[PDB]
């Protein structure tokens, strides 16, 4: 509920990308990073800073400016100086700053075309420690990290790749809030069995099995609902 | 059939790993890369050669000796030639030679424990330009690439991470043998509608949709079979 429905409403507006668009944006991000290097390496302003500022300047026109989980303004003190130097730059270094602003706007477009992916994934990690809103924030951070790890030259879909990162971030967050208590052996046994079964089904399907498929290998006695619930106290909580 | 049948038989007898196990083998692999980097500082030889030789040493004791598609052993000569250079080092450095041998054997265990996943993925890419053997070969080259990019510190499932790299290697292989044809626009339009549909469902599912699901989105007039056959001429041929 709350603005969460607002968020979902707003992002539901961003269009989807084609492998071609995903990859062109990706390439612009790398070229952008590449440029920022030149800037820092001629201004001594340190790469991370230059980017935070360039990024901020783009959040201005950003179709979605307040994305949960992501740190915003690079601190009104540093931005209010680091942007001072970038402004007054010889003609030559003026283009490197252009490729930077253009690559960071690209990075924003990519992140935006996948905010729905993050929400969808987060709905799959519901009721396991964090609130829907909290999950979305962790997930979005994973998305950002994926954009930083993606390799456009491989020319293979970004969403699937990002999915792993979006999930690893969420998986890490819910695994943080835990205490070690006592559980009866038979429970420890079936958790370990749900885990092996799911991993085994994966080696056969070339993808993670569904709760209904895990229940097949387990059943009778086990159905989709039961496996998912029991899997809530597992080291590997979710399947796909 | 043929040696593929023997291959499938061998890998069928390699036990599946657990998240805890993958991550541990992964940590040893990285610590091994670390040792190697230092053996390269000392000995003066190239890092990759040292790994190949070290790796060669292990394939002799490894469960699955010959994996289709992976580089060949350096050769008896260049092997027992790099070992002489190695062994002949102070007591200090010799410590590393053991860390590298440990991680490299670890790497083989991580690989071995996932050959079934490759074959499975490869089955989902048949009849699109390459033989079963050929698909398996590229797939493994991708699995190898996954081990080289995987981050054990993230402590999240290696299998599903590698799936992407295995698939990208295969996807590339088939997308490499292709010519340009003139195709009617209604086809170029549906091929795109197909692709957008797939990608939309993904943003909603948190995973790639099944052909059955893509058929639901298109249809009537569309069934799982038809979206798959048609998707064969697409730039994004397969789903999951």
């Amino acid at each position: 509920s709350d603005p969460v429905r607002q968020y979902l409403h707003e992002i539901g507006q961003v269009p989807l990308l084609t492998l071609e668009e995903e990859i062109d944006l990706a390439r612009k991000v790398e070229e952008g990073m590449e440029a920022i290097k030149k800037l820092s390496e001629a201004t001594g302003l340190d790469q991370e800073l230059i980017r935070e500022v360039v990024r901020a300047k783009i959040l201005g026109t950003a179709r979605i400016q307040k994305i949960p989980g992501l740190k915003e303004k690079p601190d009104p003190k540093t931005v209010e100086e680091v942007d001072g130097k970038l402004k007054s730059l010889p003609k030559e270094l003026k283009r490197y700053l252009h490729i930077a602003r253009e690559g960071e706007a690209a990075r924003q477009h990519l992140i935006e075309a996948n905010l729905r992916l993050v929400v969808s994934i987060a709905k799959k990690y519901t009721g396991r420690g964090l609130s829907f809103l909290d999950l979305i924030q962790e997930g979005n951070q994973g998305l950002i990290r994926a954009v930083e790890k993606f390799e456009y030259k491989r020319r293979f879909k970004f969403s699937t790749y990002a999915t792993w990162w979006i999930r690893q971030a969420i998986n890490r967050a819910i695994a943080d809030q835990a205490r070690t208590i006592r559980i009866p052996v038979h429970m420890v046994e079936t958790i370990n069995k749900l885990s092996r079964t799911a991993r085994q089904l994966q080696q056969e399907l070339g993808r993670e099995p569904s709760y209904e498929e895990i229940a097949e290998a387990m059943g009778p006695g086990w159905d989709a609902k039961r496996v998912e619930e029991t899997l809530k106290i597992a080291q590997e909580p979710v399947s796909l």
